[PDB]
């Protein structure tokens, strides 16, 4: 479908996107740096330092990656990078943006620390997404968020680690898929036990969901119980119950763990697993249909290698003119992308439909089907492979 | 990849796939019936009647569906088909082959009852897959447990039961399993003495659940009543203790003080549902990269469309596009023989599509002149020339 296709068109387009007038310094291992930031203002609330986001191409493999730059940071200990990235690089999770390495650079005309993450096109912060630069969220979507975050914490926690940074602005959204996008950063900048940090995780978890449910971006100390009571008419009591459990501190004799929360999740984990599957299935049928592009592109390779290098190949020449050199009555071009598309669709299927191939010298004209032409193309292409 | 390319084409070929000499009769709304039974033998153990499987194309929408034929069933009551399919038609679940309708027909030269299901290409029965005509990994077994649990959850919350729960009636396709005989016994037992309650029937599901997994785990197709506890102690060394505990919980009838529900099983599974959920998600992501690649192919094809339109329509700035085409596809070796290289073709057009800043050398027909040019420059010459033809 169209929305799915235009989403994919927007993803591929974001990756190629550049800014011809931009002046950002090329790194030793990176080039084509592109800004990901959506506003012109930066605060040090999130990191303790100003932050910049960029899309860049790797010089060695050419793939695109995301770089989070921390402004005004000087390395005072090579252990702070090495003792953190050694643990976080290993963590691979569908709801955590994977980090690869961390290094300092001086190319920004200052001292910056640079983290590399997987680049996810069209990702926008969960904050900006539910609170635009200027109603209520379905409960199902809220449960989608809880399950995804639960999946992440289970894995982080299975590594004797903690998220530390768990906020609306550091979780990326892309078609209802959310990921933790600031991992391993506070781990480095700070050099306090992991368990208490793990407990704060549950707390930060709760405020994020609570914020979305009550439609309030900024969160205060005073309404952890007030805003908790605004959700009972709009949402189920089960929802309010989970939020209450994550956010409230005590857990007096047996402290909060992810494994205990899961039974709390229950059907939504099963339901959720069902949803991702319905989605993986829908992509499967959508994939098979696109396979034609590969079949069509591969046909164009063959036709172009053969053309213009005589014989049976004359028809193939006459065929290209038929597909692409069509003109209107005044001599004006009859550009029709659909025509290009439909000829090749028919060529790929070895369609039995017939066409008229007039030579430049009009004395001879060939009546032929797409099937025959298709068989002719592979033939000529195969004879070039013999030598 | 080779496997990814080959698996998906095998799906599309199977949906369209034919057998001309079959002699099979078109129904009131269906045509082009293609047989799916892979074996030459039929027993009436599963349904009580011989069964036949077909793929058929719908007369109205042209889409393919699977039809399970029950040979020799005479309709004695319409309430049997309405009362059942109205509840099951409502259920949409990824581990359940969705059922649409049920009707009788006489086109087979007899009395047949027909169920229509969604058609899932390249599907094979869980039985034939693991027991064809060394250990099954534990990860895969939990995947089956999670999927079946997912199905039972949806079924049970609909005040229904699986009824049909066997290896031969579950289809496997790339580690994805689905129940493929649902709503049938609902019909075939719709009219019989001593009916069990949906509550009692729901309990049998759990028992059949355990036996299926147990069967895969003990790698014994045939399972007997005497080894429900015997075959159960062989898996603690091969498999984890959690797994044995769950099978025991599912299979044993007793439900000693309370009877078993899926909601209770779910909490028993715990991390394995997350593991599974995490896995399906990553696999769904990989399809996204393959998807984008194919969409990319569309962009490459659209570039060559433009390029083919311009070429042989020249000199000037279009002479370079002509020379670019020679550069990409008319490459020859030192001997003079053609140098076919799809990779060369591929990487050139990728660079053309990205408006790469990389430069390449374009030699003219006459070996005297060579153009130092970038893909970006080539790209801008290409789009500029293509736009100027729509202007006239
Ligand atoms: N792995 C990633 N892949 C792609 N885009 C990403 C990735 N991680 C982050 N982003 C993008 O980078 C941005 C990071 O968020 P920020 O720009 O720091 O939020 P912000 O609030 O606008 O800026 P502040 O206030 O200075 S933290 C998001 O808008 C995402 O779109
Ligand atoms: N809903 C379905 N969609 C696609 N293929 C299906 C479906 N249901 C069953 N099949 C295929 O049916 C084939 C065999 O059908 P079955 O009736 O389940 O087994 P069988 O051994 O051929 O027949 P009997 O009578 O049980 S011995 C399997 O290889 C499956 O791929």
């Amino acid at each position: 479908p169209k929305d799915r296709r235009e989403n994919l068109q927007k993803k591929l387009f974001h990756m190629q996107q550049l800014l011809p007038n931009s002046g950002l310094p090329n790194l030793d291992r990176w080039h084509s740096l592109f800004p990901l930031d959506t506003k012109a203002t930066r605060n040090s609330t999130c990191f303790g330092y100003p932050s910049w986001m960029y899309k860049a191409q790797n010089n060695k493999n050419g793939r695109h990656f995301a770089l989070r730059r921390i402004e005004g940071y000087r390395l005072t200990n090579e252990k702070a990078i090495l003792n953190v990235t050694k643990e976080w690089k290993k963590i691979i999770n569908a709801n955590i943006v994977t980090v690869h390495e961390a290094f300092t650079t001086e190319f920004f005309g200052d001292s910056s620390l640079i983290f590399v993450y997987d680049f996810h096109p069209l990702s926008e912060t969960l904050y900006d997404h539910h609170f635009p630069p200027n109603n209520k969220i379905p409960e199902n979507l809220l449960w989608s968020y809880v399950c995804q975050i639960a999946n992440a914490l289970l894995a982080i926690h299975n590594a004797k680690l903690a998220a530390r940074c768990l906020e609306l602005s550091k979780i990326i959204w892309e078609n209802n898929r959310i990921r933790l996008a600031a991992c391993s950063i506070l781990d480095v900048l700070h050099h306090k036990t992991i368990e208490e940090l793990q407990q704060e995780d549950f707390v930060k978890f709760g405020r994020i969901i609570l914020a979305l449910a009550t439609n309030t971006p900024t969160l205060n100390f005073n309404n952890i119980d007030a805003a908790l009571a605004t959700i009972v008419p709009r949402y189920s009591t089960q929802l309010r119950g989970v939020l209450e459990w994550l956010i409230k501190p005590s857990a007096p004799g047996e402290t909060k763990t992810v494994e205990t929360l899961l039974g709390g999740i229950t059907t939504h984990l099963a339901n959720f697993a069902n949803f991702v599957m319905q989605e993986s299935d829908e992509k499967e049928f959508h994939l098979m249909r696109e396979l034609e592009n590969g079949r069509i592109a591969r046909l164009m390779f063959k036709l172009s290698v053969v053309n213009e290098r005589t014989g049976e190949r004359l028809l193939l020449k006459l065929f290209r003119d038929y597909v692409f050199h069509q003109v209107d009555a005044d001599g004006k071009a009859r550009l029709d992308t659909n025509h290009y598309l439909n000829c090749l669709s028919k060529l790929d299927a070895s369609s039995e439909e017939q066409i008229l191939l007039t030579s430049r010298d009009n004395a001879t004209v060939f009546v032929v089907s797409y099937r025959s032409i298709r068989q002719m193309l592979d033939r000529a292409y195969g004879e070039l492979g013999k030598e």
